[PDB]
């Protein structure tokens, strides 16, 4: 498919704030396949095996890297500037465009890495969809994969993201997962943090707000999942668990230490829920621009209507 | 169950800018059920057949109005003041709190309304809950059933709602649909429009954006489908549906003239789309914050096609 150029060229690349250079050879298409015709250059190799003589993959841009160990094979195809380092393995029908591929990271399948950067042993395959702006840090590893679609998000350390889920603007660490139908939205003001072992699957939303630092947090072990949705200045600690069609908006909102909210619970405005406290039914819990203080052991549900912090049981004694 | 109060007094309303003043008795419990002891007073009715004896309806607040035709029947519950006239009809497990409901509307089974008003015949039932501000003003009448819920909302004309769809902060109007699973978000600097016989459903999204007037904007008959998702500021127009897993984010963006993005299509920035145009497959067509893109077709966009500018 290719020769390499004769004389070699020096490139520069920059890790971890250091400026690096390496010493690389251009492809240079020997015969017709594909949509690369025969006699053009591409991007540039330390070693023939980096790029495969077989399939269709293919470097495009003359200021492409690949090299240090990774093997591009398959029909994948690498466009734009792009850097691939370090044990690097790229195949099947997979695409990167102007993004940065390093350190062990094998992309599988017929996955897209476009306008983004991806750095150490993960494992991104399927269909999944890593897209302006994101960054993947992984050190079980950290998998992207199914349908899941990232954009401008920071995923790290082992996280897992997959089924059809939707994440923007996000900030998911640790190990946090994020699958089924799943529907992160941050915007251009407010991240969503999704923290340590949360999880938000099944048909789930987390909607940051527009408030300053109306960032939906998600902590610990708690999840959102089913039909329930979740927006504005939000955080969820300790064992909490927001399912059925329940719907928590306003804030400033905090859940902690065994809250489990369904059904068609509505919870809205600045409201403190915590201590083994169940609310489910059609029960709705709203602070109009006001505050409330749930505690309990307590169930609310059937048609309570809570605008004020119940002065009874669990509220004046604990213990 | 309940006898009226003999001393009838005069309550007033709004009605359109205006003034109103209408006689009525106060109900006031005889027995005891569910959850009204015998002895306490309730809110206020012009007839005795406007609360049934039957059931475990009731109307709480003493000051609250139901009157000219409005029938309050089975396990209704009307909370808080809640004004409820002109023909409407109120029954099953219903729970009506601090609402305004008028004109012929018929609320049933478990519907919840809090907070917002409805007006003029249309169809509530199933399990719909119409909360916080919503504003609900109706050949078809509109209706919200099956799961559907309404935050801050404006819902007019012959409005379909139902399945699970969840909209907040929007304005949906004429004979838009919104069901399956779909999302209407808006949020307090932009609301979302969905308008003549647009629909949104499967696991649609329409975000409204945080920029000035980022609002998503369906008209005529565009329909956002499947996991499609649309952000900020764009525009649905003539013969236009979004569907498969395409995302199209940005602005401002117009989709106008038999135009199809599905796939997994991204697509984001200033971009104008019209002309039987197709984008699917693994495509990216980003106008990069400066930029602008104008694609005219007939033309087909798949696979790895990325474009950047016109
Ligand atoms: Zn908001
Ligand atoms: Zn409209
Ligand atoms: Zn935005």
């Amino acid at each position: 498919k290719y020769r390499l150029s004769e004389g070699p060229r020096a490139f520069t690349y920059q890790v971890d704030g250091e400026k690096k250079s390496v010493l690389l050879r251009q492809v240079i298409a020997v015969t017709d396949f594909n949509d690369v015709k025969a006699g053009t250059s591409g991007g540039w190799v330390d070693a023939d095996n980096v790029l495969s003589q077989q399939g269709d993959c293919w470097i495009y841009d003359e200021n492409a890297m690949a090299f240090a160990g990774t093997e591009i094979t398959g029909n994948a195809r690498i466009t734009q500037p792009c850097t691939l380092y370090n044990n690097v393995r790229i195949g099947d029908n997979v695409w990167i465009d102007r993004a940065d591929i390093s350190d062990g990271a094998r992309i599988s399948d017929n996955v897209t890495i476009q306008s983004s950067s991806v750095r150490e042993e993960c494992a991104i395959y399927g269909d999944a969809r890593v897209l302006n702006q994101s960054e993947i840090l992984a050190i079980q590893i950290l998998q992207i994969y199914d349908r899941a679609t990232v954009n401008h998000s920071r995923i790290v350390h082992q996280v897992q993201l997959y089924g059809n889920a939707t994440i923007t603007h996000a900030f998911i660490e640790h190990r946090a997962e994020v699958f089924d139908f799943a529907l992160i939205e941050g915007d251009k003001d407010n991240n969503v943090w999704i923290c340590d072992c949360a999880k938000v699957y099944g048909h789930a939303r987390v909607i940051a707000g527009t408030e300053e630092d109306a960032i939906p947090t998600l902590r610990y072990s708690s999840q959102v999942a089913e039909h329930a949705l979740i927006e504005g200045n939000c955080v969820l600690k300790h064992h909490v668990l927001v399912g059925g069609h329940a719907e928590v908006r306003g804030g400033p909102i905090l859940l902690d230490d065994r809250v489990l909210i369904e059904g068609h619970a509505c919870i809205q405005g600045e409201i403190l829920i915590e201590r083994q406290v169940e609310i489910s039914g059609r029960a709705a819990v709203i602070a109009f621009d006001n505050t409330i203080h749930l505690r309990g052991p307590k169930v609310i549900n059937g048609e309570d209507r809570i605008t004020r912090t119940p002065l009874v049981g669990s509220l004046l004694e604990h213990h």
